[PDB]
């Protein structure tokens, strides 16, 4: 009925950079995981366990008490397995003879528990109407999300409370099938009158004894039916009671007051509220009136047991749910930033099996470098990531002034670049609420290794660049290229074989390095040739050419123009 607490998500997103071995394809390259994290929900549940200790659970009868008590110490230990350090569960107990006791209000205290059943003690008069009703005023005060009642009896009730304006419409007659406890106990009391009609042999009065029409009482009255003012009160003939009270004020055929009934009536009340009752039967006899009764008064059949060893150790070995979903629906927009690049991401569509995906499928979209991962259920105690490498593209970063994330703190480089603009979870929660949603956290980094390219291009003979033809251009990036471009690698450790320099990343300044030209006469297909010259705005030989994390690109223009033998 009320719902559970909701499960803990969280989400967590980082960026490692690629090392020992680092990508041979770009060194700048990392390695980015988003994760989902769900916790754990123990469903709060409050149990009132009710223990008869009437007399017919001792005596001759004692194996009965004595395996309540055995078995009461063994299912509070069983639902409060950490005692009081147990989460979720508390159990309260009653106790009842001829009237209820409240042994203890809801509790994790296993060893104050085990020692008031300990000192159950068989007392005259079962008035399970009683210890229900105590039960049902216990579990008033709980909060708890389950909330089960657990009655340890022989099933023979004898006690109950008076009825209110009491009429013959309030008892019934036989109900034809020879197993309700109405006609069992009719039946039975017929065979054997002294034991199940209250008289008290020692007075001279004695009651009207039933036939198969006397009428007993119901077990579906109206909880206004009873008076609960007093919850020690009794039914009684004669000065005793019975498992029929004979009620002297009506007539022929006869009416009896039927205390395992009352009992069956009293847990009605309580399944009402929204209480699952569970019975267990100790008279391992197998004596219908009891059994049933109990079977009646239990949430149904099936939670009625008798009290057979094997029952006994199987019973209560979960009381308390956990929570087994975490996440029922769950999709991640992740938009990659400006600069990098995801790697073998070519084309939109499912890219499920171009990254590393634990849970769900994940979809791209190549124009706005957005991922979507539809994630499924995740249960509960869990985690869920997708993994995927980004490159930078340095021509990209070199060519666009990016801003930097002063904000994130979580690194793996503290003022770089993110590799997120953004990435959110939209989820359903656990209860089943949509559009939950979390902000994942933003990595930045800084570019380790830079380049320099070299190009080789054409001017005139006023300095001038110029396409092939002799068209001037505004630039010499415009201008005819006469060698294919190549790459400069500076002496000293730490540069990668071909092209990538390492870079300083504690700093924004431009690290600058002497470049050359690979040649300075160059000699085309054609069998033209060409000389290197220095003009405005081209590298000489050698050029100072800086790179650094935030412009990784640097670029030398060398210009050339023909030679001409005539
Ligand atoms: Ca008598
Ligand atoms: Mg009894």
């Amino acid at each position: 009925r009320a719902s559970p607490p909701v499960v803990p998500v969280a989400v967590d997103k980082y960026a490692v950079p690629v090392a020992n071995p680092m990508d041979p394809e770009n060194p700048n390259a990392w390695d980015v995981t988003l994760k989902i994290t769900t916790k754990a929900v123990t469903v709060p549940v409050d149990v009132v366990m009710v223990i008869d200790q009437s007399s017919s659970m001792g005596g001759q009868n004692i194996a009965r008490l004595k395996s309540a008590i055995a078995s009461g110490q063994r299912f509070v230990k069983k639902m409060l397995p950490k005692g009081m350090a147990t989460e979720g569960v508390r159990i309260a107990l009653v106790s009842y003879d001829h009237e209820p006791h409240r042994l203890s209000d809801f509790t994790k205290d296993t060893a104050f528990l085990c020692q008031k059943i300990r000192a159950l003690t068989p007392i005259w008069g079962t008035h399970t109407q009683g210890g229900l009703k105590m039960a049902r005023n216990i579990m008033a005060t709980s909060t708890a999300v389950d909330k089960h009642i657990i009655l340890m009896s022989d099933g023979l009730a004898t006690e109950q409370y008076p009825v209110k304006n009491v009429t013959t419409a309030d008892f019934i007659g036989e109900t034809g099938n020879a197993n309700d406890p109405i006609d069992l106990v009719i039946q039975g009391a017929i065979n054997f009158p002294t034991n199940y009609v209250s008289n008290n042999p020692s007075t001279p009065l004695t009651p009207n004894y039933p036939t198969h029409s006397s009428k007993v009482g119901r077990r579906n009255l109206p909880e206004s039916k009873f008076d609960y003012s007093n919850l020690s009160a009794r039914i009684t003939f004669d000065g005793v009671a019975g498992a029929l009270v004979y009620e002297p004020r009506f007539p022929h055929p006869y009416y009896y007051y039927f205390p395992c009934n009352a009992a069956i009536n009293e847990a009605q009340f309580a399944k009402n509220s929204g209480y699952t009752i569970h019975t267990i039967g100790y008279d391992l006899g197998d004596f219908a009136l009891a059994n049933n009764s109990l079977k009646l008064t239990a949430t149904d059949e099936n939670h009625f047991f008798t009290a057979t060893p094997a029952n006994l150790a199987a019973a209560f070995d979960n009381i308390a749910q956990t929570i087994n979903i975490g996440i029922q629906r769950g999709e991640v927009t992740d938009f990659v930033a400006p600069g990098f690049i995801v790697k073998n991401l070519t084309q939109s569509g499912d890219v499920t099996h171009l990254l590393n995906v634990s849970n769900g499928t994940v979809h791209y979209d190549v124009s706005t470098k957005k991922l979507t991962w539809t994630t499924g259920t995740i249960l509960s105690s869990s985690e869920a990531t997708i993994t995927y490498r980004i490159y930078a593209d340095l021509d990209y970063i070199q060519n666009n002034d990016i801003p930097v994330n002063t904000t994130s703190a979580i690194g793996p480089d503290l003022g770089g670049f993110d590799t997120n603009t953004e990435a959110k979870l939209t989820y359903t929660n656990s209860n089943g609420e949509s559009n939950q949603q979390l902000i994942f956290p933003r990595p930045t980094v800084k570019l380790g290794y830079g380049v320099i390219k070299r190009h080789y291009v054409l001017v005139n003979k006023d300095g001038q660049p110029i396409q092939a033809n002799g068209t001037v251009v505004s630039s010499l990036s415009e201008a005819h290229v006469l060698q294919s471009q190549d790459f400069f690698l500076p002496s000293g450790g730490g540069h990668i074989v071909p092209k990538w320099i390492k870079l300083d990343k504690t700093t924004e300044a431009l690290q600058y390095y002497s470049v050359p030209p690979t040649n300075t006469v160059i000699t085309t297909a054609d069998g033209k040739r060409y000389r290197f010259v220095e003009v405005p705005g081209s590298t000489p030989n050698p050029g100072q050419i800086g790179i650094s994390w935030k412009k990784p690109a640097g670029n030398a223009y060398f210009a050339y123009k023909l030679l001409n033998y005539w």
